[PDB]
């Protein structure tokens, strides 16, 4: 929960910057691999942004949320970094593309259900994620996924249900009025269901398809297209039941969107 900087051996970059270090106190190259995050931008707003990320992760205890391992300790105030666990399989985006052939619909549904239970837990703690996408979900093992990237995550105050702060994961209210809530996370979840059932194929990615349907500023056009009720199409060979759930996640009004708690049993019955 307090890692010495001198023992954090740099290996490569993954992602503020997210690095792959080995926590090697012995200095022998046998220590555990860790995911270490730090901001390149110095400042009082940046320090607050990164302090907020740490406090959020430190109090999150789900099997479906990337494990916080601790904070760094080195020479100077500038040396402090966030230490999380490393998942060798990497992001679900790459994993889906590398292993298509062995990932069937029940498997995609098992991941969908786990992401959901994880999103359900985040709402429980009053946490809006703001960056829910396959690129931000990590593979723990064959039948296990975790939610990561808490850099844009905001905690909702006790007396409010929303927060005022790629465009293809944003809800219509986020696009027009920069309103973020658990209801906007659900919209992003529908795009995640879509990404999963497309195996994160680049040629039918939310971007490639929405831009195709699009053709004034690009954001306004997308928002016009969404206002009209146009949506991403059902992924090639997507079970119809799965596509209906995405269309509920994509309800124009936030009150109409199902809750994560409500979506959970639906994805479980589907397997
Ligand atoms: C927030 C992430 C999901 C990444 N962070 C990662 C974390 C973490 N704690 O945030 C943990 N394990 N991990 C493994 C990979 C990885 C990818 C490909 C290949 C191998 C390994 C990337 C990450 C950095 C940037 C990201 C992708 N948006």
């Amino acid at each position: 929960t307090i890692f010495e900087e001198r023992h954090l051996k740099y290996i490569s970059q993954l992602g503020g910057s997210v690095e792959l270090c080995r926590y090697d106190p012995l200095g022998d190259n046998t220590g555990a691999l860790v995911a270490v995050k730090q901001l390149q931008h110095s400042g009082p707003d940046q320090q607050r942004d990164f302090q907020r990320e740490i406090q959020i992760l430190k109090a999150l205890h789900s099997d479906f949320i990337v494990k916080y391992r601790g904070v760094s300790y080195g020479p100077g105030r500038q040396s402090l970094r966030l230490v999380m666990e490393y998942l060798p399989s990497g992001c679900l985006r790459d994993f889906l593309q590398r292993h298509r052939a062995r990932l069937d619909a029940s498997r995609l549904l098992l991941y969908s259900s786990q992401i959901c239970k994880g999103m359900e837990y985040l709402g429980s703690r009053r946490c809006v994620h703001r960056d829910l996408a396959a690129r931000n979900i990590l593979v723990e093992s064959e039948a296990h996924v975790k939610i990561a990237d808490f850099g844009l995550a905001k905690l909702l105050p006790l007396d409010k249900d929303y927060y005022v702060v790629p465009i293809f994961w944003y809800a219509p209210e986020s696009l027009s009025d920069n309103i973020f809530s658990r209801q906007s996370d659900v919209w992003s979840f529908g795009v995640v269901l879509y990404e999963l059932f497309t195996y994160c194929d680049k040629s039918c990615s939310p971007s490639a398809e929405f831009l195709r349907m699009m053709g004034v500023p690009a954001l306004s056009r997308l928002l016009e297209l969404l206002e009209e009720g146009q949506r991403l199409p059902a992924p090639p060979a997507c079970p119809a039941e799965v596509h209906e759930l995405m269309k509920l996640c994509w309800a124009p009004s936030p009150q109409d969107r199902p809750s994560f708690s409500a979506l959970g049993p639906q994805l479980d019955m589907l397997w």
